């Protein structure tokens, strides 16, 4: 690289929320309703490295090679923003990243790609940010980046502001390594649907959205405490019905709506099937169609020929559960 000229690469990967984040009580700086809880993917995940060279002008995103509409390019501008204030300089990067996670059959790369930018640029401006300062600057750009600083199972304290809205790392002495989860890829319509502005209708008008706050904290903690007790049916039977809960305050907002299709309800049909059949598993949907199913990884294979019964096997996706949090690389 150049003599003036910092750069700094980081790999980061997704994680898929076991209790859910749905509603913020701060939009602007993405201060959630309440505390999520989510497990990272060891197959799915963001690379980016950004180069800060003084003689760039504005910011400039390549994303797998190519470049983004102006739309694309002003939002990561006003997000490299927040970074420079945080070195306190004015210096412009070239950010180019590639998504290694399945966004054309639905996963979302938002978490994954906040993550390894803030890492990256902690990385290249030597801002020796803490775990916690990372998972705040990564916040910032997208909620669920906040978790992706870490591996494993992790935590979003929801907090009351930027200071105090950030996620931890949730040791499982090693539990994270005994567990899997498959992606069933439910087809979809492929119209534009967004995550941030559905949750934001939820929040603002469903009729049940105070059903769905009386209850999160007792899930919460029953997941955690299942967790300390790596008492698998005990995580999943929580987070099965508090995943389902988060769907039900879509029901309830004015006017309705779902993110599940008929295909969604056949997966969820055949994940009670394998347990009546002695292989535990249990299921969670994000702002999509997609079944996402938790099992051991004893029985991942078993759960997935179940699966591989009724559905393409494209559309069936594993993936094991990473130990380890953000990484800078090459
Ligand atoms: O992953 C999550 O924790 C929740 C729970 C269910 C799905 N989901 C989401 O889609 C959240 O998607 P985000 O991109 O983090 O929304 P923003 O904060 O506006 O950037």
């Amino acid at each position: 690289t150049g003599s003036m000229v910092k750069s700094g690469k980081a790999r980061a990967h997704t994680n898929i929320a076991l209790i859910k984040y749905w509603g913020k009580a701060d939009e602007t700086y993405i201060i959630p309703m309440n505390n999520s809880l989510s497990v990272t993917l060891d197959r799915f995940y963001t690379e980016t490295k950004v180069t800060f060279d003084p003689d760039f002008t504005e910011d400039c995103l390549i994303l797998n090679g190519n470049e983004v509409n102006a739309k694309e390019k002003e939002k990561i501008q006003n997000y490299m923003n927040i970074v420079r204030d945080l070195a306190g300089n004015r210096l412009h990067a070239r950010i180019e990243s590639e998504n290694y996670v399945p966004t054309a059959a639905g996963l979302a790369s938002s978490a994954s790609a906040y993550a390894a930018l803030a890492a990256a640029c902690n990385e290249a401006l030597s801002l020796n940010l803490s775990d916690t300062d990372l998972s705040r600057l990564a916040r910032r750009g997208s909620g669920s980046a906040s978790r992706s600083i870490f591996g494993g199972f992790a935590e979003w304290e929801k907090g009351h502001d930027d200071l105090t809205s950030y996620a931890h790392g949730i040791n499982s002495n090693g539990w994270e390594k005994d567990l899997s989860m498959i992606f069933v890829v439910i087809n979809n319509q492929s119209k534009k649907v967004s995550s941030r502005s559905g949750m934001s209708l939820t929040r603002d008008t469903s009729r049940f959205y105070q059903y769905w706050l009386d209850h999160v904290d007792e899930d919460l903690n029953e997941a955690k405490e299942a967790v300390k007790n790596q008492d698998f049916q005990r995580l999943g039977e929580v987070i099965e019905a508090n995943g389902l809960r988060m769907h039900a305050t879509n029901l309830g907002a004015q006017p309705p709506f779902t993110y599940l299709v008929q295909e969604s309800y056949d997966a969820m049909a055949i994940v009670e099937q394998c347990r009546k059949a002695n292989l535990p598993c249990y299921f969670t949907m994000a702002a999509g169609p997609n079944v996402k199913v938790l099992v051991e990884k004893k029985n991942k294979q078993a759960v997935m020929e179940q699966f591989l019964k009724v559905f393409d096997e494209s559309k069936i996706i594993a993936s094991d559960i990473i130990s380890s949090g953000v990484e800078i690389i090459k």
